[PDB]
């Protein structure tokens, strides 16, 4: 009994650094100045660095080093742990382990490719890379065991002091173990076509089926506070995208309430920020340029709260929407599912107005313009209206599909940047800026972050390895193995 309390105490090291609390500074490099920019939902006012960063395709490696040190610091030695001291002993306890253990690397996975995983720990000399499809193979294993396990124990209330998502129901383990396979076979629908309907629908036939209801979506019901108010409100470092503002402003979403203040820029008006701006010729340094865009929308109280969002009900709708689209079995109907993904994620806000915004079918993304800077106006790259189309072409269905998903999973930018890399979906602006030396394309846009300097330094032949499992050199434009060219069909 005394083992059980010794091991449920390093649950929340986990819980609290998939996306991470604490410290501010440090969740602004392991994800806000790279996934909360390139998925076009925020953008920083200030151009760091004279505005050559990660967001005009100049990376900084020192801030990258965090997407990777951040889970393999705080998470991957947890669950080791936890595996060495449970899978015999505890299953229950290794099973949410290994589900927390996939949240936290497939996101690693999403961004670097090849990840250490199946490995860890082995040396501590080296470190030997799988490649992404491995990677993911494991994740799937992972999955299957850990709802293996919980079924069979689905009633013990023993992990309840050490939950902060579930309150210890294994029930809602499972659903959402559920839909995290179902997330990660909707990424390899279109590289691995068998493995991903064959894993999708595990899932969707499980006898207790994914999250279709907004209390059972994965959050971290946290203490601390939001890494992004700090970001947000103390720092004014972060802003709306102008992506986001085309969108939702043009569809008239009441999530833009939900999601951003009204700016000061333009008074009673949701105003956004080009990402990929460099340091401009008006401004002589970047803190004279900061000064004339922190007035564009703040992102607003509502989604800063202590408790962090890492899968919603809405998310899950929409993925069973391109599941059927897709024609695996037990996904049920793909308007259905669109339209109640659309439906939840209003519910999740408490809006109201559902009926008229799902009907409509005039609405299109408005023209993107900045009041500061007019050189930076820009059409609507996204042209589709919401009201669902049965006659569209699978591109445009998917479009659709993929559009509101990215709308229902804000704020986190690192799931609706891997879904746009995938599908190109929605149509968000690329960067003013493109600093790569053309390494990156700037329409294409950035598709992957090199293998950290840490690793570099002290893994170079783990590293060295790891390369030759890329489809492509070591940079900022080489595809992941699930990133492939062409339609998404
Ligand atoms: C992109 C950018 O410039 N962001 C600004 C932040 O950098 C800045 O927060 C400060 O960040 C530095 C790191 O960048 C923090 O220093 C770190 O302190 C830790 C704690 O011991 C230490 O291990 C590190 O050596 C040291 N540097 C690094 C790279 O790790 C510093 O404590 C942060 N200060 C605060 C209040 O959070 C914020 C705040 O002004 O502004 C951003 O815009």
């Amino acid at each position: 009994e005394v083992d059980f309390q010794n091991v449920g105490s390093l649950y929340k090291p986990m819980f609290e650094n998939i996306y991470q609390y604490t410290p501010p500074w440090s969740y602004q490099l392991q994800q806000n100045l790279n996934a909360d920019v390139f998925s076009g939902y925020m953008t920083n006012p200030r151009p760091f660095v004279a505005g050559a960063n990660n967001t005009t395709y100049n990376l900084v490696s020192g801030w990258n080093n965090f997407i990777w040190s951040v889970p393999y610091s705080n998470v991957m030695n947890n669950a080791k742990t936890i595996e060495e001291e449970t899978k015999d002993e505890f299953p229950e306890l290794f099973a949410v382990s290994q589900i927390l253990k996939v949240t936290a690397m497939h996101r690693v996975a999403d961004v670097f490719g090849p990840i250490v995983y199946t490995k860890f720990g082995e040396s501590a000399t080296t470190s030997e890379y799988d490649s992404q499809e491995e990677a993911y193979n494991a994740f799937f294993n992972d999955l299957e065991e850990a709802i293996q396990i919980l079924s069979d124990n689905i009633d013990s209330p023993r992990f309840t002091a050490f939950d902060l998502a579930y309150g210890g129901n294994y029930t809602n383990w499972i659903k959402y173990a559920n839909s995290l396979r179902l997330r990660l076979a909707i990424r390899i629908s279109k590289v691995s076509p068998a493995k991903a309907k064959s894993e999708g629908e595990k899932s969707l036939n499980h006898s207790l089926g994914v999250i279709e209801t907004n209390p059972d979506g994965f959050f971290v019901n946290g203490t601390l506070d939001h890494p992004v108010r700090t970001i947000n409100n103390s720092w004014g470092d972060i802003r709306m995208n102008a992506s986001m503002e085309s969108i939702l402003v043009g569809y008239e979403d009441p999530r833009v309430d939900s999601y951003f203040n009204a700016s000061e820029v333009v008074e009673g008006e949701f105003k956004g920020i080009r990402n990929g701006l460099p340091l401009l010729s008006e401004y002589d340094d970047e803190l004279a340029q900061k000064a004339d865009y922190i007035t564009f929308s703040l992102l607003s109280d509502e989604v800063l709260t202590p408790r962090v969002q890492l899968m919603t009900a809405a998310e899950v709708f929409f993925l069973k929407a391109e599941a059927a689209l897709r024609g695996w079995s037990g996904a049920g109907d793909t308007r259905t599912n669109y339209e109640q993904g659309i439906t939840t994620s209003f519910q999740q806000y408490g809006l109201s107005g559902i009926s008229e915004y799902i009907a409509n079918n005039t609405r299109t993304p408005i023209d993107y313009v900045d009041p500061v800077t007019p050189a930076n106006n820009i059409n609507a790259l996204s042209t589709i209206t919401i009201e669902w189309d049965e006659a569209a072409s699978n591109e445009e269905k998917l479009e659709r599909i993929i559009t509101q998903k990215w709308i229902a999973l804000f704020p986190e930018g690192q799931e609706a940047w891997s879904e746009y890399r995938r599908t190109g979906y929605p149509k968000i602006f690329p960067v003013i800026s493109n600093q790569s030396g053309g390494v990156v394309d700037t329409d294409l846009q950035i598709r992957r972050i090199p293998f950290v300097d840490s690793e570099l330094q002290t893994n170079p032949d783990g590293v060295a390895d790891a390369i030759t499992k890329l489809g492509g050199p070591d940079n900022a434009g080489t595809r992941l193995w699930w990133d492939v060219p062409g339609g998404n069909f």
